């Protein structure tokens, strides 16, 4: 699995689940095009989206709907989503795990890269 | 101020300084239209973005150029920017501050809202 | 004002406002002697702690007071308080800023030291 | 497992490993009793610290040696270690993740409490 995707809520002290989680890849006219989607198990994760032979270089967006998440508990939240950009297997194939911590006005995420 | 933009670093313990901030607002098209830009100060804050009149509600996107601070210091940084995408709603309290933490590898966003 | 503590909320998207703050110094014999408290302004900030004379090197530690803030507003929180425990160096710059970001089950706390 | 401790480092996007952790329990006296420790592995995870019979209701500490981690990889960091304190199976067992995410001047942490 070269991209997982973790989310935990800061609120209830659990797992987000539900969440869903659109993947995007910067093509070569500059523009967004879509890449893989999917949404948080029980577990707050998000497995599956991708392969080693799809997932090959380039800058990468993965936008997490947070907004739908938290008006789904009663919450009016601040963000639209949270995005994370980055550039993937420049260096070769690694295995990325994003994760985000979730709050109604607040979110922080952090990546975790690995070499198979 | 409508919108202030402070920015802090988790490495060294003080203020961002000399980081560029680009704001967008979205149009009809749902593309983004560029609307105000500025370096951070020595504090980390930037301030005078846009005016009361020019803030009307809509969906804004805050982009910090985070990648650029970490190479200025030589860090290797993992994120091409931070983004913060939020809508400004006139019910709410007037003022916005978007705070960033800054790792290189994470960071951390909150909007402290007020009167 | 060589240590300043501010306290944000993270639910509400505001300055956290009325938290109880304490202060500690770690003193010879290993326990924790009252060193300064209050309690967070309207803007989240405790100011006024100590002075640059009584501040020397040593080892502090910041207690807020998090679950009295969460019970106040009825909510259920995980953590007894926070606590942030340093040393004061004074090779280092001069002002030190505690920040907090608080949610019920999560807590973030950064230090921005400034001269 | 009723108490797990995840640690995580985000200057390098990895797992914190190695790093010492201390766990004590708030004794009739209002004194901190030493109830377990140990260090994190190459996951970045500290398992097998107690069990459902020794893991009573109370009011607990973990103390996540921060300082020391930062020294060996050659930073200065602020804090002397993250403590994370909590009232634990005051309505009955639950399950505790206590994770953290460290900076050399800044740490999260966040707790994920299921119920087994
Ligand atoms: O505190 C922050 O800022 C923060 C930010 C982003 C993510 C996380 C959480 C990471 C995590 C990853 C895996 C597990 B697991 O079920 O083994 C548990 C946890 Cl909490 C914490
Ligand atoms: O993102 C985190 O994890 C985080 C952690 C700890 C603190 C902060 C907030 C810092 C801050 C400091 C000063 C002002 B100010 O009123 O000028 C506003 C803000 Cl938000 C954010």
């Amino acid at each position: 699995c070269p991209l997982m995707v973790k989310v935990l809520d800061a609120v209830r002290g659990s797992p987000a689940i539900n969440v869903a989680v659109h993947v995007f890849r910067k093509a070569a006219d500059d523009t967004w095009e879509p890449f893989a989607s999917g949404k948080t198990s029980e577990s707050g994760e998000l497995h599956g989206l991708t392969t080693e032979e799809e997932f090959v270089e380039g800058i990468y967006k993965v936008e997490i709907d947070t907004k739908s998440y938290w008006k789904a508990l009663g919450i009016s939240p601040f963000h639209e989503h949270a995005e994370v950009v980055f550039t993937a297997n420049d260096s070769g194939p690694r295995r990325y795990t994003i994760a985000a911590l979730l709050s109604p006005y607040s979110y922080s995420t952090t990546a975790v890269v690995t070499n198979p």
